[PDB]
């Protein structure tokens, strides 16, 4: 038996394995799939041989990802600036500039009282406390609802209605405004920091730290997925799909919230945890990777387009490049290439879509969604206690971070945190 | 005897003797001067003969400003744009963008999170109360040591600062914080608005309206100076320079603020109004007309200058123009000439320094003062009451304006409220 098993091999499984075996623990690291790193996911580009790309999390920001920043430090692992956009190509009305912010002097009044409006509404969240525990139901209202009280004119409007489509992988009738300013809160209460700190990338891969990292794991165990987790003796039982228990005095679950579900519990979770568990929450990211002929270096596109974002990601050849879409899985078809050239068309005209890679997150079973964004009114009712223990049982992962959500920086955070609580006991 | 004595006769003294007037009552217009219009001064050029210039107040704008905006109707007073900014020539160091908004990207994230703070301030007075029944003491302080605890980074910081010099009419070691926060907030919360109601200028100089003013005015007295203003009979009785006196039921004191110290009050004013009356406001503006050769037309410079601001103001020929530059008689001295080449040349070295046109409103007698900006701790003692009645002597003036100080606008709501008071009783 061990002192703590981790179920789930991305980063947030990887760093509470990691820590704990430097802490002296013995510790079993089970992973559902045949590779480790989960939503941070490196590989050969299905359209360009030798390419290496990132299929999910890419960007970083050292000064917003202090726990991130280390890693990279530790490791001696190499970063490298993300594309600079240089060439701006929007589609939000011709009074736009393009320019990286294309608000018009004739909307600046406009926009700075906007400005003020969020950032009050986004000061009035304390990113210790969980957004169920501060009276903020009157913000967990759909994002559209609460833009069209901003009542932005065209360009301010369709450029933040597109950056949140593009960041909570929700349409703006199923976000929730709520969510949208808890990612304003936990990047130091900026608006601009949301997207700002889209600065670097791994140089060769995030498989570069997955690796780092699992090399000081001794025992891990890959193509195990964790069925049930039994609390109930004094040493909790974790059962897998085709194999042989495994026990330790503490477990932590790093496997995605959506997943949660699928596990059997013994004894149930805490009832308040119940429903949003069995429900899910509501993130339907989806990032494509585009692979296209006659784009020039240097390209953002912001717009109202079914891409509400179209980018520059990586040069090719002369004539090649990628350029990365983000959309969300409900609005749009990835399937339908014909939807994606129509989808890039619109931004881009000249330019001839020669394939498209991405992962279907969503339909993954070891996943079931790309990072989280709850539906309207799931977090206002419960948030905090998602992520806190369950008697031997502890929740890590991006997706319950109060302070780092959907970010890299998030499944560090929550990792350290188990880790601190079980060496106290 | 007349119902009401209005003394003074710039905007402030003419509306409220015009609408005394066509409200039936018998009224006398008093001015000091051989001029109507006061610090709307309007007169032909020192510099170039036959060419209208304004000398004092000058810009409006019809959304901020709808009294100003009904006299114009009102009248079929035409105004045109202000000179547009095309050409910018800024002082804020290598990383500033030659734009009206010169702030890089690099200081995005700082200007979003000072304009919350500013904004939040701001949001903080209630234009109706008085700056002294608000509890906002903590914030008049000087400029400088507030925005020193906004830590902006350079263009932005200097920016700012120019802006506020040019505004308020003084240094920032001698302007108030809570000041430039009540011009913030009299601009609907709007920093960028303060900049921004630089929008339109009389086309046939201000004179336009103080003429068809005036017309509707059938007893006025030029040249004649009150120097006791004696209520402690049941008549309140007028005492001028070298006249006989006259004989009200009421009187409007609608002199500057900095010139209230120079009459004889009977009984004198309440105690709490006497220091600051005695003291005058601190502020020290000076517009100066600069007659050049080599300047480009559209020229915009804000920056770090003597002149914190020096902008295109009228095309003389195809070689030759004015420009305004705005600063405080405390820090310049405009008898000097060379002291003016050097601010112009500061941002403007290949221009040609012909003249200079200005009125130095703080040495005349009429006026001792451009302006109103309070001296620091001022208006957290008194405001609201310095535009209050002594019993039947009104106040009114640009300076008591709690809604639109230092504005045209100002002088119009100010007359309005006097006005209302005195059809009442
Ligand atoms: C499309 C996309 C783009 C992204 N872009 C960025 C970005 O730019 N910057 C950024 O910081 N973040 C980004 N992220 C978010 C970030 O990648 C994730 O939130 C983060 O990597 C998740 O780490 P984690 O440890 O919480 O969970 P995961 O990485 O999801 O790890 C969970 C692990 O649990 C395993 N598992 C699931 N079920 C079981 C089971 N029952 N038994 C055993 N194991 C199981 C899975 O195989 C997986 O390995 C992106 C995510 C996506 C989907
Ligand atoms: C340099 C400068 C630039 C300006 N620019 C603008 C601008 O761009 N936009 C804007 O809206 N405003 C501007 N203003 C502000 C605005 O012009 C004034 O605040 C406004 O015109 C004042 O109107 P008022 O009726 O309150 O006082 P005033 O116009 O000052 O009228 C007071 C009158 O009282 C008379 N008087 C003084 N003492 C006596 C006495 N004892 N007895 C009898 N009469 C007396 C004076 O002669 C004067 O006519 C500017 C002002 C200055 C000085
Ligand atoms: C009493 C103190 C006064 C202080 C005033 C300082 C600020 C005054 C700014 C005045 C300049 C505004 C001009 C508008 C820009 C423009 O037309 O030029 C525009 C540039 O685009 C913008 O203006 C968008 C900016 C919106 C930002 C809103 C928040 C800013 C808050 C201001 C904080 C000030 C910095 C100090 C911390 C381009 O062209 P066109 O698009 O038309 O094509
Ligand atoms: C979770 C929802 C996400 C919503 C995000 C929407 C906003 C994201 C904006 C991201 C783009 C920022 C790029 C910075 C601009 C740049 O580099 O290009 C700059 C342009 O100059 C500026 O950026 C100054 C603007 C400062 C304004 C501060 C307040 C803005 C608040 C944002 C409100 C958003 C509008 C919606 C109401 C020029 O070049 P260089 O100078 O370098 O030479
Ligand atoms: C940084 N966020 C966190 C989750 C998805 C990711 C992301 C990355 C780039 C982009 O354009 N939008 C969102
Ligand atoms: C509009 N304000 C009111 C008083 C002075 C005037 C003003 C006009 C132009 C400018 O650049 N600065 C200040």
């Amino acid at each position: 038996m061990y002192d703590a098993i981790v179920v789930g091999g991305g980063f947030s499984g990887l760093k509470a394995a990691r820590d704990l075996t430097n802490a002296g623990k013995k510790v079993l690291l089970l992973e559902g799939g045949e590779r480790l790193g989960g939503r941070a996911y490196s590989r050969e580009s299905r359209n360009v041989p030798g390419l290496r790309v990132e299929i999910g999390g890419a960007y970083l920001h050292r000064k917003h990802h202090p726990r991130l920043a280390a890693e990279l430090d530790r490791y001696g692992i190499p970063t490298a600036a993300a594309s600079e956009f240089t060439s701006f190509r929007h589609r939000l009305g011709p009074t736009a500039v393009d320019q990286a912010f294309p608000i018009p002097g004739s909307e600046a009044v406009a926009v700075e009282a906007a400005t003020y409006t969020l950032l009050r509404d986004a000061h009035r969240i304390d990113l210790e406390k969980g957004l169920e525990n501060q009276d903020l139901e009157d913000l967990d209202i759909p994002l559209n609802e609460y833009v069209d009280k901003l009542d932005l004119p065209p360009v301010s409007r369709q450029f933040l209605l597109a950056w949140a489509w593009n960041m909570l992988g929700q349409p703006a009738d199923q976000a929730s405004a709520l969510w949208m300013l808890q990612l304003v809160a936990a990047h130091h209460y900026s608006i601009l920091g949301v997207v700002l700190s889209l600065d670097e990338v791994f140089s060769n891969g995030s498989a570069d730290l997955v690796d780092a990292m699992s090399q000081e794991i001794p025992e891990i165990r890959l193509q195990t997925v964790v069925t049930g987790i039994d609390q109930s003796g004094d040493v909790v039982n974790v059962t897998v799909k085709d194999g042989h228990a495994f026990q330790a005095h503490s477990v932590i679950v790093a496997t995605p919230m959506n997943t949660w579900r699928r596990i059997v519990f013994t004894p149930a979770l805490p009832e308040r945890r119940r429903s949003v568990i069995e429900e899910g929450h509501g993130g339907q990211g989806l990032k494509i990777l585009i692979h296209v002929r006659g784009a020039e270096a240097g390209i953002e596109c912001v717009g109202d387009g079914i891409f509400p974002t179209l980018y520059d990601y990586c040069e090719v050849s002369e004539s090649e490049r990628l350029l990365v879409a983000f959309t969300d899985s409900g609005s749009f078809d990835p399937t339908d290439i014909g939807a994606v050239k129509d989808a890039v068309l619109y931004y881009l005209p000249e330019v001839e879509v020669l394939g498209i890679d991405y992962h279907d997150w969503i339909a993954d079973p070891l996943f079931e969604g790309p990072w989280v964004a709850p539906r309207v009114g799931q977090f206002s009712r419960v948030h905090k206690e998602l992520g806190e223990p369950a008697g031997r049982i502890h929740f890590v992962g991006s997706d319950v971070s109060l302070e780092f959500p959907g970010y890299i920086e998030g499944a560090l955070e929550t990792a350290e945190c188990a880790v601190n609580a079980i060496l106290h006991s």
